[PDB]
């Protein structure tokens, strides 16, 4: 009687291994409406000590952090892309991710796309999907 866990597979160590040693974050997606689950998120996690970067060619500020057309233009290491995009838009993202050196992907609700898992998966990186950077801190380092 297997039970249902989540689909990337990982157990709740690792990802609260990822929560506590991936701090360095590219949050794509990102917007100063207070209404959208990026501006929500992001702020919680800049309150958890996270260092986010926000990633959105539209906006140039958010949230008081500088705004990235690209996770190629952010002058730190990156470990964590945190996708707020739909699915089509997140190969490129992932492209990017790979190219960066970041560890991880993680694929925020309705945001998985299966081929940028792909890439992801060949260039050896961690694939969270499925699951809240948020929800997931909430549960296991609250
Ligand atoms: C993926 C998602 C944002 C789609 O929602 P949607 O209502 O269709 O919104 P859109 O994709 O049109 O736009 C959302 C943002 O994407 C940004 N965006 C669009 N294209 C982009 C791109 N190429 N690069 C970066 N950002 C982009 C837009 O600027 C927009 O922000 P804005 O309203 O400030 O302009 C949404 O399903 C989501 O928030 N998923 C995550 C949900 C979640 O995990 N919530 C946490 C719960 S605890």
């Amino acid at each position: 009687m297997e039970e249902t866990r989540p689909i990337d597979g990982l157990t709740d160590e690792d990802i609260r291994e990822i929560l506590t040693r991936y701090k360095k974050i590219a949050l794509v997606g990102a917007s100063p409406k207070p209404e959208r689950d990026a501006n929500i998120v992001m702020k919680y996690l800049l309150e958890h000590g996270y260092d986010v970067y926000p990633v959105n060619p539209k906006y140039e500020e958010v949230l008081g952090r500088k705004c990235y057309p690209s996770v190629l233009d952010i002058p730190d290491k990156i470990e964590v892309v945190d996708l707020f995009v739909k699915p089509k838009l997140t190969m490129e993202y992932v492209e990017q991710a790979i190219k960066k050196g970041a560890k991880v992907v993680w694929f925020q609700y309705n945001t998985y796309n299966r081929e940028a898992s792909k890439k992801a998966d060949e260039a050896g990186l961690i694939i969270v999907a499925n699951r809240c950077m948020m929800r997931e801190h909430e549960r296991l380092l609250g």
